[PDB]
This record gives C-alpha cells, sequence and structure tokens, in this order.
C-alpha cells in the first residue's frame, strides 16, 4: 500500500505554501487539473465553483490544482498557455499550487490520481482542461471527469459519496 489514498501525498497552496488536503478527509471532494485561467475552461470554473457551494452541506469540497506551463507537457492547454500565463484563478473553493498535471514532471499526488483512475476516456493520462478527479471520503479517486462533465455529470458519481463512500 504505497499511497493508499490521496492523502498520503502533500500539497502545495496556491503559492505552494503547505496546503492541508487531509483536513478535507472524511468527507467526499473534487479535484481539477486546470488551466488556471488561461483561454477557457470546458465549464471548469463553473462546475467547481458550483459543486463546492452546492454540496458543502454534506461535506464537500473542490480543489483545483492550477497547470504549469512549465512543466513542458501540461495537458493539451501547453499550446494554450503560450500566450498566457497561469496562475490559481481563485474561486469561492480552494485553489491549489500549479504543477504539470501530465508526463514525467507530475506532482507525484497526481502520478497517484492519474494511475488510480483513468476515468471515461483512453488510458490514463492528462490531455485537457479542469478535469476533475472524484475523491471520495478516503480519498481514493472512484472517477476522472474530463473537462467533457457537466455538474451533473459529476453528481450521478459524487452523491452517493457525499451521502457516505466507505463509511
Amino acid at each position: 500500500g504505497m499511497g493508499s489514498s490521496i492523502f498520503d501525498f502533500e500539497v502545495l497552496d496556491a503559492d505552494h505554501k503547505p496546503y492541508n488536503l487531509v483536513q478535507h478527509k472524511g468527507s467526499p471532494l473534487l479535484i481539477y487539473n486546470v488551466a488556471s485561467k488561461c483561454g477557457y475552461t470546458k465549464g471548469g470554473y463553473e462546475t467547481a465553483t458550483t459543486l463546492y457551494n452546492k454540496y458543502k452541506s454534506q461535506g464537500f469540497t473542490v480543489l483545483a490544482f492550477p497547470s504549469n506551463q512549465f512543466g513542458g507537457q501540461e495537458p493539451g492547454n501547453e499550446e494554450e498557455i503560450k500566450e498566457f500565463v497561469c496562475t490559481k484563478f481563485k474561486a469561492e473553493f480552494p485553489i491549489m499550487a500549479k504543477i504539470n498535471v501530465n508526463g514525467e514532471n507530475a506532482h507525484p499526488l497526481y502520478e497517484y490520481m492519474k494511475k488510480t483512475k483513468p476515468g471515461i476516456l483512453a488510458t490514463k493520462a492528462i490531455k485537457w482542461n479542469f478535469t476533475s478527479f472524484l475523491i471520495d471520503r478516503d480519498g481514493v479517486p472512484v472517477e476522472r471527469f474530463s473537462p467533457g462533465a457537466s455538474v451533473k455529470d459529476i453528481e450521478e458519481k459524487l452523491i452517493p459519496l457525499l451521502g457516505s463512500a466507505r463509511l
């Protein structure tokens, strides 16, 4: 069990100050590998913000980890954030340290997330916008919703977990 849950890894806050991710444990949460305000999101900001506020009643958090254009292979946004600069887009929900969500340069936590749950597409690589991972009350990725999933697309997988993912 080298990394049982997401919290086996440590997180950097928007300014790379130690983000206490594991205080979100006991509650289900989403985590977006997102282009931090560069070009466009396929409804990521809205969905993320909405989900946080709406499901915070059942104990839900949305963490958006920006994408570091300096990683080399940042999803499909590597061609985008060349004329833009991605840096914590900020919201009503916690936005994190931009990491290279892809490749070899990925944050070890995303190396965990990515390897754990391919999601709904081919393989388990990060090649697009915000793409949230459905993280349960324990910190296990149950799903990976790319920028193609809307609010309710996530809800169908989230609602049961918000209630109870394990116990």
